[PDB]
Parts: structure tokens; C-alpha cells; sequence
């Protein structure tokens, strides 16, 4: 009816986190298109493995009404498996006779027949439509990448003129309807989320919203508008897009004052700055711990990035254990507590960590989405008086990285 009730997974995950990171480093080492376009074959079809189609449902299925979930299946049984079978074969066709007539055909064939099957996943209600959105925007960037590909190694394809233009029009007119898509979807589900959430929810219900839309919507435009401008899957592409998670495990006024700013407002350290293009990186983390009956427990956070700029969130101790990241991301931060942080565990790439406080309960809440998205910001906070200093809740924002 009206109070709005999160319809995505409690935690923030990425199936298509692979696919991400291959094409935003670009397949340079790639020149023939014969290849080319097997290694995208292998991207969203891995050899003895499912498909990311089928990954994603993994995933989601237990969320999705039934009705919805067998039609999904069902095109994932039919369309889904017809495309790997035939992008398989232009492939092989483009590898063994690159010029010829018949895998110029099969191409232009297979790229006419693969549009429009984004819309096979936004042809649902609102709400299903909403929860399959990482669905939509691995189904575009399969387009996208295939039309891109091959539009780039057109010479060796022996696309004509007529066969140019269409390849354009399809690649324009799809990146304009994911992005008014998503966008639109987005813009309708973050306002539902701020004006009919109570006030005990609203902080993790919006944040919600924009870790689904930001990681399975937005970051995914940052790259084929890239692809698409550029015309080439040869590129480096810099992705400066934040998605975020929620507030674990109390959320609190100051929680609710980070989820309720626009993100394009939100500030450090929750949302790193951006310096020449570049999203700045964490450069030193300071914890603070207190003492709860005896116990450590995470009091604050002090949080230094590249520039200097220090941010120190809750409570200020004597207690303090610090780490210098040295260049490296977080890859990971783990927290144990029920309604507070007890304890708090942060993971660096280059495999050292920092470990703060105490495990007061079994309770415990994972932030990793996968091997390409790192915690680009924190935010924490202790302003729950009951707590006496001790932290009550914790977030991050992840930033897809090569």
C-alpha cells in the first residue's frame, strides 16, 4: 500500500562483476574480430559454467513472485540459449573465413535478431521489472559490446555502408532506452523510498535504492556511454560512478542525514572526492576503540585520504590502531554487533588488514560485492546516547576498479 518495504537483496552483490572488469580494461590484445567477439562469447556464456542470466536468478529467484520467475526461466531456456549458440558460431565463422560473404551475413544477421532483447526483461510490473534490473543491464551490455565490436573491426568484417549505419542506429537508439530506463525506474523508486519510508527506516531504505540502481544500473551506463562515443571496446575506461550499502546495524540521525543528502551532494568520507577524473583514494584509517564493560568495541573512525583531508566519524579515544594503505583499496570490511559495531575488520588487496574492537554477539554483516569493486568511503557514526560512545552503525560506498 504506502509504507515502503525494500523489494532487493538485504546485501549488495555483482554476478556481472567479471564482464564488468574485462570490458572496462579493454581487449586491445584482441585484433581479430573472429576472436574478439568469442572472447565476449566467453564473458556472458563461461565455458562449464552458467550463464550470468542464469547467475543473476541464483541469486534474486527467492525474492521474485513465481508467476514472473517461470516466465523468466523460461526465457532464459529459449532466447538466451539460441543467442550463445549462435554468437558462438559468427564467431567461429568470423575466425576462420575473417572476409567472406557468409560470416559477414551471420554477423549482420545475429546483430538485427539481438535487438531489442533488453526489453524482454523490463516487460514485467513495476516491482519485478525493478528487482531484475541487473538482468536489463547485462542484456544491454551483451548488445552493446557485440554491435561495438564488431562495428570497430568493420574493415576486416567487410561491413558495407548500409550495414555501418544500421549498427550505428541500433547501438544509439538501445544506449538511449537503457538510460532513460534505468534512470526512470531509479528516479521512481529512490522518491518512493524518501517520502513513504517511516522515520526508523528511511536511512537503509534509501540507500538501498540507490546501491541496487548505482551498481546494477548507473555504473553500467558510465560504460557503454563510453563504449558507444568511442566506438571501441579497445579502451581503458575509468568508471568514477559510487554505489553504496546500507547502515549496520543502528540507523541514527546522522545515518539519515548521509542516505537523505542527493548523491550527486553527498560528501566524503562517505563519497570519496573527484580530483583530474580520478575518485581520490583512502590514504590512512584510524580507529577509535571504547570500553564497554571491559570489552573493546568501536568507538570512531579516522578516516586520511590521498589529499590530506581528514574526517574523523564518532567518537574520539585514546585507544587507537591505525593502517596506511600505501596505494592499496579496501577490498573488504567485515563487522560484527546487533544494534551497535562491536567489532570492525578492514581487508586491504595487498593482503595486510586492521582489526578493531571485539565480537560482543555472533551477529555479523559482510561488505564485498566481488574481486572488482573496492570500498572507495566510510561513514560511521555514534550518536545514540544508550551506546555511551560506542559506534552504533557503519557504511560503505564500493567503486568498480581494474
Amino acid at each position: 500500500a504506502n509504507e515502503y518495504a525494500v523489494k532487493t537483496s538485504a546485501l549488495e552483490w555483482d554476478v556481472t562483476d567479471i564482464v564488468k572488469n574485462a570490458i572496462i580494461g579493454g581487449i586491445s590484445f584482441i585484433p581479430s574480430v573472429g576472436p574478439a567477439i568469442s572472447f565476449l562469447v566467453g564473458l556472458f556464456w563461461p565455458q562449464s559454467k552458467e550463464n550470468i542470466w542464469e547467475g543473476i536468478v541464483k541469486q534474486i529467484e527467492r525474492m521474485i513472485e513465481e508467476s514472473a520467475l517461470k516466465t523468466i526461466k523460461g526465457i532464459l531456456a529459449g532466447d538466451i540459449a539460441y543467442i550463445q549458440e549462435r554468437m558462438a558460431t559468427v564467431a567461429d565463422l568470423l575466425d576462420k573465413h575473417p572476409g567472406s560473404e557468409e560470416a559477414r551475413s551471420a554477423f549482420n544477421n545475429l546483430a538485427e535478431n539481438i535487438d531489442g532483447y533488453h526489453k524482454k526483461f523490463n516487460n514485467f510490473s513495476d516491482d519485478v521489472n525493478y528487482q531484475i534490473l541487473p538482468m536489463f543491464s547485462t542484456t544491454v551490455m551483451m548488445q552493446i559490446t557485440y554491435w561495438v565490436a564488431g562495428l570497430e573491426r568493420k574493415d576486416e568484417i567487410g561491413l558495407s555502408n548500409i550495414d555501418i549505419e544500421k549498427v550505428r542506429g541500433l547501438i544509439k537508439k538501445t544506449v538511449e532506452q537503457a538510460n532513460s530506463y534505468i534512470n526512470n525506474i531509479y528516479d521512481r523508486e529512490l522518491n518512493d523510498a524518501l517520502n513513504n519510508s517511516t522515520a526508523d527506516t528511511v536511512a537503509n531504505n534509501v540507500m538501498s535504492v540507490h546501491g541496487h540502481c548505482r551498481l546494477h544500473g548507473i555504473e553500467y551506463i558510465s560504460i557503454w556511454d563510453r563504449l558507444s562515443e568511442a566506438e571501441s571496446v579497445n579502451n581503458r575506461i575509468y568508471v568514477d560512478v559510487l554505489s553504496y550499502s546500507t547502515f549496520f546495524d543502528r540507523q541514527t540521525a546522522k545515518a539519515r542525514i548521509q542516505a537523505l543528502t542527493p548523491e550527486k551532494d553527498m560528501t566524503p568520507p562517505l563519497k570519496p572526492a573527484l580530483n583530474g577524473g580520478k575518485r581520490r583514494k583512502i590514504d590512512s584509517l584510524t580507529g577509535h576503540i571504547v570500553r564497554i564493560g571491559g570489552a573493546a568495541r568501536v568507538g570512531g573512525l579516522t578516516v586520511v585520504f590521498d589529499d590530506g583531508s581528514r574526517h574523523q566519524l564518532g567518537t574520539i579515544s585514546s585507544e587507537t590502531s591505525s593502517i596506511s594503505l600505501n596505494g592499496s583499496r579496501i577490498t573488504s570490511l567485515e563487522v560484527w554487533g546487533n544494534g551497535a559495531v562491536d567489532q570492525a575488520v578492514f581487508t586491504l588487496r595487498d593482503g595486510r588488514s586492521l582489526s578493531l574492537g571485539s565480537p560482543g554477539t555472533s551477529r555479523y554483516r559482510k561488505f564485498h560485492v566481488g574481486e572488482s569493486h573496492y570500498i572507495a568511503g566510510i561513514y560511521l557514526s555514534s550518536d545514540y546516547s544508550p551506546l555511551a560512545g560506542q559506534a552504533a552503525n557503519i557504511a560503505v560506498s564500493y567503486q568498480l576498479i581494474n
